[PDB]
């Protein structure tokens, strides 16, 4: 018997849903998701920037000082995370910390033209010196070279999440599952109706109440993850300020779409160049996602035109006319 199951909870400050098709006995899924969800609760205190008690904000307290041990896993993560600061050209900046502090104050009046000038001199992300012994338990260590320098995962997080969660899942014996993390999907394998069929995921309206998508894609082990300048911003004197920063300006990004959104196999590569390629708008984003091949995006612009990489254009179906799906 094909059962389907569900679980979602508060956590890492979002709303977090996995869904599973197995004939596994129910007992085992349950541990399953048992497991999914204690697993987001302790990475919550490993990776949430902004909380005291985190691994994260321990490693920010030593900034400009000696080498802090970490485990192989955080360690993996901002290697990765300095792969897209290098490939990217900085756009996606894991560095960010000192700035997104001062923006986050706002959320709850814009920053200061100098202290924001100021806090730009202390996110540079070569700083982040990354070294591993090769020796037989040798350890993993991260040392903040410049003083005063934050980091901060939110861009990559919820994709290293995600990826994370496919393993256990794959651990337990399921190929079947859809994972949302705050918008943050993975769909692995395919799902039951034709019997086997692929997961349909909806990209919302940039400026829709997020009520109805405006598209649906089909896909099969696959990451999509979307970058808006609608997601998360805040109002002041008629100007609209939203979360993700052009490091060069140290203000919200100015780009010339209204969402991104790539599909990949791997989520913490989906989050990062979500993030960088909204940064860097259309075309300089076609020009890097050259340097991925295995990777496809979809750009929904403010004139409602929607543009699809080759390979998952034939997958893309409207469901809101009055936008169009350029060929
Ligand atoms: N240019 C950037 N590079 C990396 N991280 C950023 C950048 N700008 C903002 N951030 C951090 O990442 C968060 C936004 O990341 P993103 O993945 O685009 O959105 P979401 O949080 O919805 O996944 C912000 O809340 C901020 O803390
Ligand atoms: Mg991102
Ligand atoms: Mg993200």
């Amino acid at each position: 018997r094909v059962r389907e199951y569900s679980r979602a909870e508060l956590v890492i400050g979002t709303l977090c849903r996995v869904r599973v098709y197995s004939k596994r006995p129910a007992a085992e899924v349950h541990a399953a998701l048992e497991e999914v969800f204690t697993l987001l609760q302790q990475q919550e205190m490993v990776l949430s920037a902004n909380r005291d008690d985190s691994a994260l904000a321990a490693l920010n307290a030593q900034a400009g000082s000696a080498p802090v041990v970490v485990d192989r896993s955080l360690y993996a993560l901002l290697e990765r995370a300095l792969f897209f600061a290098e490939k990217s050209g900085g756009a996606f900046n894991p560095a960010l910390g000192a700035v997104v502090k001062l923006w986050n104050i706002g959320f709850d009046a814009v920053p200061d033209p100098d202290a924001l000038k100021e806090a730009l001199t202390r996110c540079d992300f070569r700083q982040v010196h990354l070294r591993a012994g090769v020796s037989v338990g040798a350890p993993h260590t991260v040392q903040l070279a410049q003083a005063g320098m934050q980091l901060d995962l939110g861009a990559i997080a919820k994709g290293f999440l995600a990826d994370k969660i496919v393993q256990l899942l794959t651990a337990h014996a399921l190929d079947s599952a859809l994972v949302d993390l705050g918008g943050n999907i993975f769909a692995l394998g395919l799902k039951y109706g034709a019997q086997r069929l692929e997961w349909n995921v909806g990209i919302r309206d940039p400026h829709g109440t997020g009520q109805k998508p405006a598209l649906v894609v089909s896909v099969r082990d696959c990451s999509v993850v979307t970058s808006g300048a609608y997601e998360r911003f805040f109002e002041r004197d008629g100007v609209r300020y939203h979360h993700i920063i052009d490091p060069v300006t140290g203000f919200p990004a100015h780009t010339d779409v209204d969402s991104v959104s790539i599909f990949a196999p791997r989520s913490t590569d989906a989050d990062a160049l979500a993030t960088a390629c909204f940064v860097l708008g259309y075309e300089k984003s076609c020009a890097l996602l050259r340097e991925f091949p295995g990777v496809d995006a979809l750009f929904i612009f403010p004139d409602k035109r929607v543009r699809a990489s080759a390979g998952i254009v034939d997958r893309v179906r409207v469901l809101d006319a009055r936008f169009v799906l350029e060929r």
